[PDB]
C-alpha cells in the first residue's frame, strides 16, 4: 500500500513543489538579510518519523524555532487549476547558537497511514504501520535517487523516536550537516 | 495493493479538505451567478476516473462539455500544511448542442500516479496492469465514502472505459 503512496506524494506533492523551490528561497534571503545559508539550507526537508501523530513543530522541540514562511507557491497545472502552497522556515539551535536555518515539514502521508490504522474494520496494529512507514520511505527514497534535479532540492529525514533524549534538532541538523 | 493506499491518501489528502466547506462555495456561486447550480444534481463534486493514464484536460476532451466558471477558491489552513488554496471548475453540460446539466468536474489527481507508476524505467508495469490498479483504486474510494456520509453525498465518482463523456456525465446528474 505505502508503495503507490510515496509515489502519490511524489508525484503529486514534490514534483509540483520542488521546481520553484530556490527562486523563493532568492526572495527569501533578499527580504531576510540572507537567512539562508549555503547549499545546507537550500533544500526542503521532509520529516517522516517512523514511531503516529507527532509533536507538530511548533512545540516539538524548544531547539527547533519558526522563523518565517518563504513566499507562496502558486501552481497553475491543468489541474487543479490553481493553488497555492505554503513552506515553513525554521532555526535550529544547538547548545543555544543558532545552528541552521531550514525548510522543515512532516510528510503528509504520515496522516493517511495514520488514518488507515485507526479504522474500525480494516484499521492495524502499531508493528504492521511501523513495516509499512518503512517501506513508505524505502521507495520514496529510491524515487527520489533516480532524479537529480528532485534529489537536489530535498531529503527525507526517517528516524525512531524512543518512547525510552531524543532531540529532533541534532536529528535535522546531523542531516544537514551530511 | 499499492491502489488502496492510494485511495486512502486522497480521501485523507484531498477529499477531507475539501467537501466540508463545498455546499458554501456553492450557495455564494449562485448568488454571484443567478443560482446557476442549485437542482441537487448541480451540487456534487463530480471526479472523472476513466478506467482507459493521462486524459485530455477537460477543456478540451469534448465539445459538449464546456467550462463555465471558478467556484470560489477554498482557503485551507491546517497544522503542517499551513495555508493553501485549492480550485474547483463548474461545466456546462450540453445535450442535443444546448446546456442540459451543470456541475462541478474534475479528474482525479491519482490517474497520474498510476501512469507515473506504470511508466518507472525499473518495476514500471504494462497498460494491463495498471487498469487492474485503478480498478483497485475506484473500490476501495467507493468503500471508504460508504463509512462516512458527509462525504458520500457530496462527491460522485464516475468511473467509465472507452466502449461520449458529456452523455456519461450526465446521466449521473440525472440519477
Ligand atoms: C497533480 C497531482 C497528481 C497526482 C496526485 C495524487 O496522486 C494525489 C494523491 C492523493 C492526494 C493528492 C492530493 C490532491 O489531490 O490535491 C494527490 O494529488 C495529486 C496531484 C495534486
Ligand atoms: C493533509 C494531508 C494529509 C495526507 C496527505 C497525503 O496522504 C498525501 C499523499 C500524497 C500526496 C499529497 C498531496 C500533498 O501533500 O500536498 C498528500 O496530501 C495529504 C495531505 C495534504
Amino acid at each position: 500500500v505505502a508503495h503507490g503512496l510515496a509515489w502519490s506524494y511524489y508525484i503529486g506533492y514534490l514534483r509540483l513543489i520542488l521546481p520553484g523551490l530556490q527562486a523563493r528561497i532568492r526572495m527569501f534571503n533578499q527580504l531576510h538579510n540572507n537567512m539562508l545559508s549555503g547549499a545546507g539550507s537550500r533544500r526542503l526537508y521532509i520529516l517522516f518519523p517512523l514511531d503516529g501523530v507527532p509533536d507538530n513543530l511548533s512545540v516539538v522541540d524548544p531547539n527547533i524555532r519558526f522563523r518565517d514562511m518563504l513566499p507562496q507557491q502558486n501552481i497553475d497545472r491543468a489541474g487543479i487549476k490553481n493553488r497555492v502552497y505554503s513552506n515553513s522556515v525554521y532555526e535550529i539551535l544547538e547548545n543555544g547558537q543558532p545552528a541552521g536555518v531550514c525548510i522543515l515539514e512532516y510528510a503528509t502521508p504520515l496522516q493517511t497511514l495514520f488514518a488507515m490504522s485507526q479504522d474500525a474494520k480494516a484499521g492495524f496494529s502499531r508493528e504492521d504501520r511501523l513495516e509499512q512507514a518503512k517501506l513508505f520511505c524505502r521507495t520514496l527514497e529510491e524515487i527520489l535517487e533516480d532524479v537529480p534535479e528532485s534529489r537536489n532540492n530535498c531529503r527525507l529525514i526517517v528516524y525512531q523516536e524512543p518512547t525510552d533524549s531524543f532531540s529532533l534538532s541534532q536529528e535535522v541538523l546531523r542531516h544537514i550537516r551530511q
